[PDB]
């Protein structure tokens, strides 16, 4: 995959004004990330969760369903953020399954990549890898797969950098 | 309950700086509400969900658990917002259980209060009643109940008014 800086006036999830976007962000990020969204507040329907993840739970299924069925949303953005405390390091005792399982799988699946980086760069790669895995897994849901096959849904990944105050799209 | 305007310089969930607060807000609200929180961004750990509800699922349990166990959070705020589409009299077909069941139960449990009220007033009451019920329910979570018994947790309710850019605490 590659990282492309967003231009706020041409974002892939706002090819036209006045539509709502489901924005999946992290609980230890904050409102600064939406300043990099290219979206006005009235176009943001935000689900803010542990590690900007969607897992196999009632909350994630009902939120996606409301967005697709009630709001007729055609764009989802999964926004990770550098410096995340959840998508970081090797372990966190207070983080339950399946959130902890998803991170453990990224750490094992990408052990070669992660081992070639040190500390801070390693956490940054985990944030990017989590965004890519969340986007891929959300496309593989029965409800998203049907919508994608009709060309009525796009799912996008980006990472917000609080140091540059910029978002970066994951192209891959 | 009664409604009390917030004083930004003396909020119940910030009797001291530099602690994190778990902020439970609604997906169809937005970042404007945190301008009325009395909290700087660095002190906000935000779960943003359908109807600012916590339902009995893995996401509620894990989010609360992480906040109590990993972040050692001593304050929770449930923030409703006037104009909410979810906590309203409009019953949308695409809202799943148990969110739809919580609202059904509010409408029946508070039928006396609600039945004397026209649309706009009824919807503002339903926003306030949802916040109160969410605060009451969350104190009966086993993890919250243990912390309250040690005087190591407070759960607070408020409602944000986008029109006036003001918050109101629910005083029980
Ligand atoms: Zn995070
Ligand atoms: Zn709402």
């Amino acid at each position: 995959y590659q990282l492309q800086p967003l231009s706020l006036d041409s974002v892939p999830w706002r090819r036209q004004p006045g539509q709502q976007v489901l924005w999946i962000g992290c609980s230890d990020s904050g409102c600064d990330e939406l300043e990099s969204s290219g979206l006005p507040a009235d176009e943001i329907f935000a689900y803010r969760s542990l590690g900007n993840m969607m897992v196999d739970d009632l909350s994630c299924k009902a939120t996606l369903g409301y967005a697709l069925d009630s709001l007729k949303i055609r764009n989802i953005v999964i926004c990770g953020h550098y410096g995340c405390h959840i998508a970081s390091g090797e372990v966190n005792a207070g983080l339950q399954k399946p959130w902890s399982s998803v991170l453990d799988t990224l750490r094992s699946t990408h052990r070669r990549t992660l081992d070639s980086l040190t500390g801070t760069e390693r956490d940054r790669a985990l944030v990017e890898l989590n965004v890519l895995e969340q986007v891929h897994s959300l496309r593989q849901s029965a409800e998203a797969a049907e919508a994608l096959q009709k060309q009525q849904l796009n799912i996008w990944g980006m990472v917000y950098d609080k140091a540059t105050k910029r978002g970066y799209q994951l192209i891959e």
